[PDB]
């Protein structure tokens, strides 16, 4: 039993809710919140820009030190950093950004990072400004993630299409 509330159950382990991931993380304070990161951990917009704003830019400061030490992530890769005031940890996951020409096949590799954590609050990878079809992203999530994932979908219109079209 966990404190996630108001989710629709899609499968044994995947759940979905129309919610602002920023407001969700603040309420739940989950062990792990997933960020829709880029390889440079430049949290300028989309989910990443919103999560970083909620940390008063502390996420960006920590991320800049991480990159200065370690260099960029791989597309499909991840790193674990602090969750600041939002969660215990933030799993920064890089899904392919279609608006950069990155291979959508790397979306499965991106979701595999979730399997290293028993429970996560997360967005759909490569959705929003990363340009992929959120329906496809949900399919890859369900077919790849085996741990317990709570998906927050900001857009109410998009949520209904994902539920109604889910196989
Ligand atoms: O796939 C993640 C979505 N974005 C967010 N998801 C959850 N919580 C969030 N908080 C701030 C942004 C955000 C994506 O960017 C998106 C945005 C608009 C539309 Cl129409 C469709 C898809």
């Amino acid at each position: 039993v966990n404190s996630f509330s108001g989710y629709l159950k899609l499968t044994d382990n995947v759940y979905i809710k129309n919610a602002d991931i920023v407001e969700e993380a603040k309420k739940v304070k989950p062990t792990v919140v997933v960020n829709a990161a880029n390889v440079y951990l430049k949290h300028g917009g989309g989910v990443a820009g919103a999560l970083n704003k909620a940390t008063n830019n502390a996420m960006q400061v920590e991320s800049d030190d991480y990159i200065a030490t370690n260099g960029p992530l791989k597309v499909g890769g991840s790193c674990v950093l602090s969750g600041h005031n939002l969660a215990k940890h933030c799993l920064h996951v890089v899904g392919p950004n279609v608006n950069k020409g990155e291979d959508i096949q790397l979306l499965k590799s991106a979701y595999e990072n979730f399997n290293q954590h028993e429970v996560l609050l997360a967005p759909l990878l490569s959705a929003g400004i990363f340009g992929a079809d959120p329906i496809h992203s949900l399919r890859v999530c369900v077919d790849t993630v085996r741990t317990n994932v709570y998906l927050a979908v900001f857009d109410k219109n998009l949520y209904d299409k994902l539920v109604s079209s889910f196989l």
